[PDB]
């Protein structure tokens, strides 16, 4: 009838570097204790994803990708209490073993247990949950959401709200968190201040999004592509600067327009030259810089000390500074709540066996984001 | 009788770069609108006061040097009302003008009225309070106290306790606010953490003394000089570590003891590789390291953001991030509480007139604090 073992169903394989994905037919063992079943009812496009693909991000091959994802729980194993079958969830590709030296950590949130540091590409017990033929296929952080179905740890999923669009809320798994977060929760902007984002696509997007929940009164959306500028202005920015109209260094440009210097900004491109360029934009006694996102090939930056000296702050973080597990949750019921929307965000939506064309549009181009449907 | 008009002390003048300070006489003309004069009784030498006479540090010459020191007000100028003449004071490097938009920023201290950034070496007014012969003599920051006399504006003076010994709370006003204060302000320490103090000179004792107040459970003091190593013991360190008798790079051996890393990590040496190093020291997830100095003369470091990108914070500031005005008479009242000893620092007291021997100290050497009296 149902399920209490092995499942197949297909999923795209990425068995060498720099190949295309390949829809594979796999096997789907049943969770084990403190694992959970879940069927995927979409899961986003998120260029770390597309790293992976790049050898960028070295991570064990044949592996499942995917990580910004939301599905419904089939089968639970042994010892689970978080999440029932029939639950709507969304997999964490940052844990909350909840009771690590970070987890335990008022503000930390990059739990010990997660697999970006040194990846395994397994389950917590080392063992993978998938076979393709008679191969194991490695698993993604510990998601692998790009799979009809996959198995993960308790500490990897949240339980949401079960009037949860699904193909929307699978934003707050990756994308739109690691932007809101960084602005609301890592910079903690504060009211009638004024922001800086560089970078206007889609986590950038999100920042606009927290610096305006947040209070600010002021948003400088960033970026060379004029094109960029009208949903972030929809979304929330209240200026947009494209650098290369000036015939002056933006930071310059930046530091006379908020006269001394922004309070917040925020590098959401992941450019060595910008995150620097960001630092020095922020006002040189009290400003706040963070950095959303660096490429996990990125190498060293040169910066001149004195830019920290004068009371200037250089943040970092990962999952937007969420504890995963106790904010997910939360986020949604805010969705729910018409607090924020997410559909400016999602510019398109392709069928799951359309995968490789989902990365084509990323890879080069502007598809903010593109959301698979299961 | 008194003063009300020009006066004629010695003062310790430098008319050309790295040539020795000239003990001349001088005049001081009497306190414009909302200024102070004050009679010197004792003024520490600080590693900045050099750094001009390299030619570093760049500012108008000829000038009188000094900035960390505590004297008695001898006559105050009209609209003065903070001071009144006979008053114990502190000239503040770091004004508090009070109304700009970093002295009402609730963090920030680096008042916009501040004169290092783009120094002038003249009063608020653009004029100098100084001439030797007929020569016109340049002001040091908003102090120049390598004289018996000087003028300061009412935003550069602090009234301290009455019952002060000038001769040693002197420190106050540079060494030891800003050590103390990166640690208590500026890191913002907590009770039971671990912190890690790059040098172990005079204002890195400072901020092992911060981190003790703060309540910190363990801190190791590290330095390449075992001679440091039995003060910091004895005014906080729980630990020395000489990075030069490990195989491996101590901030390899410093997570390893720390168990994933510092909570906090201070660089007070000022070098560029050693601020890079105290970075990655401090715990991934969530920890906090502090920039104490940078010297004015400091190139770009090359650093790899992912360092960041975990969770970890860098921060800079200057004078321990206190709001000078408001902060100074506390610390005073606090040292006069028994609270803090201000002794373990002051490794030197010398007569005025025998400057150039307390930087030759300085220069080249251990003297961890030398004070000079009037
Ligand atoms: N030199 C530049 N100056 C300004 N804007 C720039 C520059 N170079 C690129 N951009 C802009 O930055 C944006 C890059 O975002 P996307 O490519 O659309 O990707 P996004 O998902 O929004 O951000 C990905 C980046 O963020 C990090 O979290 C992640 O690691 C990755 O580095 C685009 O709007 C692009 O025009
Ligand atoms: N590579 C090194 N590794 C470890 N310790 C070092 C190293 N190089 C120097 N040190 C130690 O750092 C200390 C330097 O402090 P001092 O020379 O005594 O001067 P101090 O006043 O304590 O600090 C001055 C520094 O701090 C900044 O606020 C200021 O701009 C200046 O750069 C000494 O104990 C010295 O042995
Ligand atoms: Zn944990
Ligand atoms: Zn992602
Ligand atoms: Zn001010
Ligand atoms: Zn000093």
């Amino acid at each position: 009838s149902t399920a209490g073992k092995v499942i197949k169903c297909k999923a795209a394989v990425l068995w060498e570097e720099k190949k295309p994905f390949s829809i594979e037919e796999v096997e789907v063992a049943p969770p084990k204790a403190h694992e959970v079943r879940i069927k995927m009812v979409a899961t986003g496009i998120c260029r770390s994803d597309d790293h992976v693909v790049s050898g960028t991000l070295v991570t064990p091959l044949p592996v499942i990708a995917g990580h910004e994802a939301a599905g419904i729980v089939e089968s639970i194993g042994e010892g689970v209490t978080t999440v029932r079958p029939g639950d709507k969830v969304i997999p964490l590709f940052t844990p909350q073993c909840g009771k690590c030296r970070v987890c335990k950590h008022p503000e930390g949130n990059f739990c010990l247990k997660n697999d970006l540091s040194m990846p395994r590409g397994t389950m917590q017990d080392g063992t993978s949950r998938f076979t393709c033929r008679g191969k194991p296929i490695h698993h993604f952080l510990g998601t692998s959401t790009f799979s009809q179905y996959t198995v993960v740890d308790e500490i990897s999923v949240a339980k949401i709200d079960a009037a949860s669009p699904l193909e929307k809320v699978c934003l707050i798994g990756c994308g739109f968190s690691t932007g809101y977060g960084s602005a609301v929760k890592v910079a903690k902007v504060t009211q009638g201040s004024t922001c800086a984002v560089f970078g206007l696509g889609g986590v950038g997007l999100s920042v606009i999004m927290g610096c305006k929940a947040a209070g600010a009164a002021r948003i400088i959306g960033v970026d060379i592509n004029k094109d960029k500028f009208a949903k972030a202005k929809e979304v929330g920015a209240t200026e947009c600067v494209n650098p290369q109209d000036y015939k002056k260094p933006i930071q310059e440009v930046l530091t006379e327009m908020s006269n001394g210097g922004v309070d917040f900004s925020f590098e959401v491109i992941g450019r060595l030259d910008t995150m620097v360029t960001a630092l020095s934009c922020c006002q040189e006694a009290y400003g706040v810089s963070v950095i959303v996102g660096v490429p996990p090939d990125s190498q060293n930056l040169s910066m001149n000390p004195m830019l920290l000296l004068s009371g200037r702050t250089w943040k970092g973080a990962i999952f937007g500074g969420f504890k995963s597990k106790d904010s997910v949750p939360k986020l949604v019921a805010d969705f729910m709540a018409k607090k924020f929307a997410l559909d400016p965000l999602i510019t398109h939506v392709l069928p799951f066996e359309k995968i490789n064309e989902g990365f084509d549009l990323l890879r080069s181009g502007e598809s903010i984001r593109t959301i698979l449907t299961f």
